[PDB]
C-alpha cells in the first residue's frame, strides 16, 4: 500500500530503459530501494530540471530512500580559478533551488539526503578504489565509457579519463541499490556494472531517462517571472499534428502529466471546450490528430508550469536567498 | 668546510646530467639541499643498488638533507592481489637492506629520513592536488612523461598515466628542493619540471645518473654469500682493453673509486705489483692499455665488493631480519 507492483510502476515510468530489471523486483519485494541521481553544480538550472525532478519525486512517493549528489569536486575540475567560495554558494544554490522545486511539486523528503562530492570523495578509502580502479580499467574503456558525458576536446584531459571511476564508485559509497539519470549515461552505466564487481562490489541497478526535446527550441530559468514564461513559451516551436518531436509535449508527458496522472487542456468552447486526460496517449491521438491546437498546448502548460514555478520564486525571493542567487550567479 | 664548492663537486660528480643547476648553485651558497629519490618496493634488492645508494651517500657526506621515499602504494598498484601485510614486510625489507648498505658504505644518517608513499599519498591535500594536475596535464603528455618508465602493454592501464603526476607532487609533498634518478626518468623530471607551476608550486633540481651496464652481465644479491659471489663474478663479462662498456670498471667507477676516492688493483709480482690509482681515468687508461686485466680488475671488485657485503650478511644475520628475509621473499 503501495504494494512492490505499484512501487516498480512509479519507479520505472517514463523510463527510457532499465537495466537490472531482475534485482530490482528482488529488492521491492523486500524493502525500500536505496537510489542516488547526481548533478553537477555548474551553470544555473533552468525548467529542463523539472524532467529529472519528476523521476525524483516518483521515487520519494514510492517509499524509496533518495539521495541527490552535488558533484561539487567536477565542479572545481571545470574551474579552477573559480574559488571554493563561489562553487560552494553554487552548492547552496543547487540544493536550495532542488529542495524548492520537489517542494512544489508536493512530495516526502523525510527520506532525502543531500550530498556533496566532497564529503567523501577525498577521504583515504574512497581515493584508494580510485587507485585500484586505476589498476584494472584501461585507457580505451575510460575514453569510450566518457564519450558522451565528457567534451571532447582537441588534447583530452587526463580528468576527463577518471570521471566514469569516480561515477562508478559513488554508487558503492553512497551505499545505494540504484542510479538514475539520462539515457546519455548508460556507457558510464554499464562501466560501473563492468568494473565494481573487480573492486569487490556489487553492481547496481539502472535507471534511464530518454533525451526529452526542450520546452523552447533564454532558456525558461526557474525565477523567471509570469511575463517572461509567456514570452518564451509563445517563442517555442510546437508544429501542429507533430507528436515526436514536441518539447511543449514532452514537458506534459515528463513533467506535468504525472503530477496528479491528469493533464487539462484549456481550449474555447468553439473547439470543445476543455478536456481532461487521463492517459498520456489520449492526449498524443488528439493533438496527431490536431483537435488540440498548439496555442492551446503552450497555453496549458503555461498555466501549469506558472502554478509550479510560483512556490520557488517566493520562497527565493526572501533577502537571504535573493542574496544567495546574486553571489552564486554574478 | 666542506665549502658550496666541494658539496657541489660530491652532489654532482658521476651523474649524467644536472638539471637547474643556477638554483642548485643559489641554495648551496646558503644552506644545505634538501633532495629526495624514491623507490618502489617490488623485487628484491641486489647489487645494482649499490649504484644509486653511492649518489645518496655523497648526497649525505655532503651535509644535504635527503629522504628516501619508498613506494609502497606503487608497488601495490602492480599486484592488489598482493596482502598489505606482504607489501608493508617488502617496505621493511628494503628500509633494513637500504640502511645496511649505507652503514656498510659508513655515511653520517643524522639527515636521512625514510618515508612510505602511504603516509602522505592518500592524504586529502595530496588527492585534491593530483585532481588538479589532472584538470590540466593532457593524457598525451601523460603518456609520453611515462613512456621509459611504465611497461608498455597490449591495452595501457589508467594507473599509468598517472604515475607522473604523482611522482611530481611527491617533490612538493616532500619539500625537497631536488629529485635524484636515473637518466631514464628525463622525461618525468621535466614534465615535473613543466607542470609543478601550474600548481603554484616550485620547480626541483634534477639530479640524473647515467644507465650503468650491470655487473654480471641469479644477480648478485646483497645477501649471497662470498663464495657465490665469487662464482658470479667469474662468470661476468669483462673484455680486455674495453672501457666503454664494462660493467666491472662501471661498478668501480660509480661504486668503489668514490668510496675513498681510491682503488687499488690487485697484480701479481710479474705484472707489476698492486697498482693505487686516486682518478679513475688513470684506471681507465691502464685498462684501456692493457696492463690491467680482466681477471684481476674482477678479483680487485671481489675483495671489495664482499667487503661491502660482509656487514649487512652479518646484520641480516639475526633471527629478526632473517625471519624478515624469509617472509618478505617467500
Ligand atoms: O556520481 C555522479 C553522478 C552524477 C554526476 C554528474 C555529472 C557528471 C559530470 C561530469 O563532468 C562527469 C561525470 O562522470 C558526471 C557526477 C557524479
Ligand atoms: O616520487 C617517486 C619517486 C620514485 C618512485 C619509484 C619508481 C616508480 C615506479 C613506477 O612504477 C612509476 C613511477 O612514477 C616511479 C616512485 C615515486
Ligand atoms: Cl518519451
Ligand atoms: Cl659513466
Amino acid at each position: 500500500a503501495p504494494s512492490p507492483e505499484e512501487k516498480l510502476h512509479l519507479i520505472t515510468r517514463n523510463l527510457q530503459e532499465v537495466l537490472g530489471e531482475e534485482k530490482l523486483k528482488e529488492i521491492l519485494k523486500e524493502r525500500e530501494l536505496k537510489i542516488y541521481w547526481g548533478t553537477a553544480t555548474t551553470g544555473k538550472p533552468h525548467v529542463a530540471y523539472f524532467v529529472p525532478m519528476s523521476k525524483i519525486a516518483d521515487f520519494l512517493k514510492a517509499g524509496c530512500e533518495v539521495t541527490i549528489l552535488f558533484a561539487d569536486l567536477h565542479a572545481y575540475l571545470d574551474n579552477m580559478k573559480a574559488p571554493w567560495e563561489l562553487l560552494e554558494l553554487r552548492v547552496s544554490y543547487y540544493e536550495n533551488v532542488i529542495k524548492a522545486m520537489l517542494e512544489s511539486i508536493g512530495v516526502p523528503l523525510e527520506k532525502l539526503k543531500f550530498i556533496k562530492g566532497t564529503d567523501y570523495q577525498l577521504s583515504k578509502e574512497y581515493t584508494l578504489d580510485v587507485y585500484r580502479l586505476s589498476s584494472v580499467v584501461t585507457q580505451h574503456d575510460s575514453k569510450k565509457a566518457g564519450a558522451e558525458v565528457v567534451k571532447q576536446v582537441e588534447h583530452p584531459l587526463l580528468s576527463g579519463l577518471l570521471y566514469p571511476g569516480l561515477q562508478a564508485l559513488d554508487e558503492e559509497y553512497l551505499k545505494v541499490d540504484a542510479q538514475f539519470g539520462g539515457i546519455d549515461q548508460r556507457k558510464i552505466f554499464t562501466f560501473a556494472e563492468k568494473y565494481l564487481p573487480a573492486l569487490g562490489y556489487s553492481k547496481r541497478v539502472h535507471l534511464m531517462n530518454p533525451m526529452v526535446p526542450g520546452l523552447t527550441g533564454s532558456k525558461i530559468d526557474l525565477l523567471d517571472r509570469k511575463e517572461d514564461v509567456k514570452k518564451k513559451l509563445k517563442k517555442a516551436f510546437c508544429e501542429p499534428g507533430n507528436v515526436e518531436n514536441n518539447g511543449v509535449l514532452s514537458f506534459i508527458k515528463h513533467v506535468l502529466f504525472p503530477l496528479k496522472s491528469e493533464f487539462v487542456i484549456l481550449r474555447d468552447e468553439k473547439w470543445g471546450g476543455n478536456k481532461t486526460y487521463t492517459a498520456y496517449v489520449d492526449l498524443e491521438k488528439d493533438f496527431a490528430a490536431e483537435v488540440v491546437h498548439p496555442g492551446d498546448l503552450k497555453n496549458s502548460v503555461e498555466v501549469a508550469l506558472n502554478k509550479l514555478l510560483d512556490p520557488i520564486r517566493e520562497k527565493f525571493n526572501t533577502p537571504a536567498l535573493k542574496k544567495l542567487a546574486s553571489a552564486a550567479y554574478p
